[PDB]
């Protein structure tokens, strides 16, 4: 089972948005790599678009590695860094039931995450569980982003001149975890992603969200009906029963500007602190660890 004289593949192990991943084996490095692949016939092609974007993000903490892409038979080809389990993966492996301690770990390095794809001149706009991923051996505590697929430009890489407050009229990434401001047809800036985290730590205290399981026949119907859900659940609400800082946390990112650049330091102190007042500290112990 080959990709040209260069990989093996062991097995599919995941199929996101567009593409599928398997499990391979880089031939020349003799070492495991995870291989995505879109077929070539693809009449919207996104892979090469994606690897570009994974290309500007090398070097920062908890991005994957980029080891090859190009196109070798019926593929388009990007060969990755093989990271271990995604966060979905092992929240539902705990039963869907996280430890504050755990949620304030993963809180901590998600939000710098977040950040450092900022610093690149992208907003990534799909954060949800599924496309953060632990590393592997000496590197299991690391909390890695993936899926570049849905990255855009918010501002100039010369001047940082941010791109002008405008609509979008797609829904593009996951509606669970979407902004509000996403709902009502606005461009996602720095501010829609780190509330997107925001929805996604109180999925992880609650095992799932209030608008999150509605029935709709047309998929812009149920679109419909989690955006009205969202949008008359107060903050206050959906943070009932868990320490203040998840609420300061959501009404902070909903406040933002459209061009603000987020206070980050702010909002991981936020976290860290209800941490060490809980008695915590940050061992990288996390409820699948024990
Ligand atoms: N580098 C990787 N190592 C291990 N598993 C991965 C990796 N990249 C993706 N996966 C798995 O495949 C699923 C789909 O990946 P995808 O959304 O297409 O990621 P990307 O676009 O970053 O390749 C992910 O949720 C994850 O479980």
């Amino acid at each position: 089972l080959r990709v040209g004289n260069r990989y093996r593949l062991g097995r599919k192990i995941g199929s996101g948005s567009f593409g599928d991943i398997y499990l391979g084996t880089d031939i020349a490095a003799g070492e495991e790599v995870a291989i995505k692949l879109e077929c070539v016939k693809t009449k919207h092609p996104q892979l090469h678009i994606e690897s570009k974007i994974y290309k500007m993000m090398q070097g920062g903490v908890g991005i994957p590695t980029i080891r090859w892409c190009g196109a070798e038979g019926d593929y388009n080809v990007m060969v990755m860094e093989l990271l271990g389990p995604s966060l979905e993966d092992l929240f539902n492996f705990c039963s869907r039931k996280f430890s504050l301690k755990t949620v304030l770990l993963l809180a901590d390095q998600m939000i710098s995450r977040i950040e450092y794809i900022h610093s690149k001149n992208f907003i990534h706009r799909d954060v949800k569980p599924d496309n953060f991923l632990m590393g592997l051996g000496k590197k299991g505590n690391l909390v890695y982003i993936i899926d570049f697929g849905l990255a855009k430009k918010y501002r100039d890489a010369r001047t940082h001149q941010h791109i002008p407050y405008r609509e979008n009229k797609n829904l593009t990434g996951t509606a669970r975890y979407a902004s509000i401001n996403t709902h009502l047809g606005i461009e996602q800036s720095r501010r829609d992603d780190l509330e997107s985290l925001g929805y996604v730590l109180m999925y992880f205290n609650l095992g799932s969200l209030p608008w999150q399981g509605l029935k709709a026949a047309t998929k812009r119907q149920k679109y419909e009906r989690i955006s009205e859900k969202k949008m008359s659940t107060p903050i206050e609400v959906l943070c009932k029963g868990y320490p203040s800082e998840f609420a300061t946390y959501l009404n902070f990112c909903r406040s933002l500007r459209f061009d603000d650049k987020p206070d980050y330091s702010y909002l991981r102190q936020l976290f860290r602190n209800l941490f060490h007042r809980q008695g915590f500290s940050y061992d990288y112990v996390f409820d699948w660890n024990m």
